[PDB]
């Protein structure tokens, strides 16, 4: 199924009819960071498998629902079950849910992920406001926009200079300051490692040379599709480990250690994002 | 359709029969730089859609003709309508037109493109003679030659040390000197960004660290297919913007600004290439 | 055919029945380095084309046999005919032979390749014990593990910190010292260039900046599949040329010069690996 206008329109029309929610804000959560989606009020849960033209996720399995409702006095739509390109999803499959969000009325997309620290100062448990990225798949002819352009959604050649909205970054930091946890909050450049192997020790060392602060396997494709269709983005990485120190010390990373850090910060991150939502422009 | 010997041969035979031109020189023009193709004398225009085994371009649309005839006293063939890999064309589709040029008798291929400046000295409107490249798709398993080798055209493992012919570079510079515009002409390494998003600000900064002078989304695949089958190449980038300064100053790029720079230099570039053609070896 | 548990199991069962060999050690040889496979005692030769679910290699052609038997008092299985991703093989095709080795009982995989020197000290004819890698295809969404994970073989997110077993490196070096050729043996980081064009001169220069010691077009995919399923790896590059010096001096590489270096060192490399096999743990 192509992520085109007719196909996204049919998905959006089904979602509107079933939910009776018109959302202004979209949310995509990293692994183990899904608590916010559980605090959604008057929730409507729509399985991906019921939505016309939505991508098939049963090979990967695990949950796949759109959840719509209210949080922090605002109407939102959340992806419960994220699509990652290391699973083998096509550009069309990644793009279609975000384009449906655009047609549902989403103007701001909030994204979290778990990532490895490349800046030597970053500690496990820190938050990084992403201010820019290095898209290795994009440089290498695997950009999520490769293929015919869908002109109905955006231009052939997007500029990504404002992909990570500066005012949303400033708002997120302001709220951390008001709540006295700004000592956890950094800003940084995210390197997109297609995955699914963790960055090798020598890859980490290369990324340090190239100016990256964090590394992960997600987020950049959604950011690009959102930027292409005019949706503002705030993206926040939770640091699971410091990959540069691990490289220098011969220490391994594993998904279990990673999920343990998400458990440590999930509630704070939920409280932070709920307050961001309440403080977003009504426009 | 594979870009193999039988299939390229059938395309070449059709082109020869219809045009009655045997060309020595091939031309592929960047966006907005197609004026030379309009100065071709005794022209024969052959729509791609009429040529056996030529790639289908109707999803992207826009013009797709081979134009054969005389320029500057020489027989040439030009691609009016270029195939870019960010459109989703396969390796076989990119390779087939250049291999047909080889069978038509092309010995030299002249290419122009629009590109972003990474060297801080490069100004909008400057020309860069390309002397080498950094092929990010190639390093990342998206090289245009991935797949079975077509032994009839060239070796399994091409060396690209002389991909950009030194004597053609020297000839191009000599002509710029004779016409007193050498102050516009630089030489440089081209970084191939698969596209279609413009290089992000942090990507630009990375390319500066890695020794690149310019960045763009084209040219390198054609250069590799031409080098593989023994066709000499001259490739010239027109600088549309300085991406490193834009990154440092938070300024966006857009395709419209880009096409405005092509309009500014198109006539000079046409005059330059016409004189290059007239001055090429008869061999 | 997917490289899944049922399909690898059917291949392994056929191989066991036909060979009557249960191997502990696997061997994959670089081009022109296949002499060891000729010293295998009580050999059983099984054409890839006879093995259920094995990948089709007739488009590339050339030899494709599994050879099982004894070397150095140990039971081994060797791939006579290697699958390279620049040929266009899918992730599933690359992964399946290594996963069959796992099911046959392989605990250690020995790999050789021919590679270009990026460290300025490396000479043609030197050996490099690989201690780490920079996986450009992996960073760029062409990792050999992209696709659904096969949970029966290994985790969704492998860590590669110990991908190149340290004790095997130490054993290989010890044996070189005992035989007084340690002056040929270096250790280094391998950059995986998807290929099949050789690294361009400016690509070589970039790799030098990024900390790479050698560059080649193989090995890293097999290492990742082996690491994923718990097989220990020793990988040794034979330096065919110094690519950084060639870049600095405008000298070309060609496959013929490369095969001439393999001929020069093939017998020593065979003797070295035979002694490594004899000295491996019985566990």
């Amino acid at each position: 199924v192509v992520a085109n206008y007719e196909n996204a329109s049919m998905a959006a029309d089904y979602i509107k009819r079933v939910s009776n929610v018109l959302p202004d804000i979209g949310i995509i959560c990293g692994s183990g960071l899904g608590k916010l989606i559980e605090e959604i009020e008057e929730r409507k849960v729509i399985p991906y498998i019921n939505i016309p033209n939505f991508p098939k996720t049963t090979v990967a399995g695990h949950v796949g629902n759109l959840v719509l409702g209210s949080v922090g006095g605002r109407k939102i739509v959340a992806m419960q079950g994220r699509l990652h390109m290391y699973e083998g999803y096509s550009n069309q499959e990644i793009a279609l849910p975000i384009r449906v969000m655009k047609l549902l009325g989403v103007r701001v997309l909030l994204i979290t992920n778990l990532a490895g620290g490349i800046n030597r100062k970053l500690k496990s448990g820190d938050f990084v406001l992403i201010k820019g990225h290095i898209n290795f798949p994009g440089l290498g002819l695997n950009n999520v926009l490769v293929g015919p352009n869908q002109d109905e959604f955006g231009p052939r050649f997007p500029d990504l200079s404002n992909a990570y909205d500066r005012l949303l970054q400033q708002l997120a930091l302001k709220i951390a300051q008001e709540n006295d946890f700004q000592d956890l909050v950094h800003e940084g450049v995210y390197a997109f490692n297609g995955g699914p192997t963790y960055e090798s020790p020598d890859e980490s060392n290369m990324l340090l040379k190239l100016g990256c602060d964090v590394v992960g396997m997600s987020t950049v494709p959604e950011v690009i599709i959102a930027c292409h269709c005019g949706i503002k983005v705030l993206a926040v990485s939770l640091i699971a480990n410091n990959s540069i120190l691990d490289a220098e010390n011969d220490v391994s990373i594993n998904h279990e250690k990673v999920l343990a850090v998400a458990e440590k910060r999930a509630d704070l991150l939920q409280m932070w994002f709920k307050e961001i939502i309440t403080r977003l422009p009504l426009d």
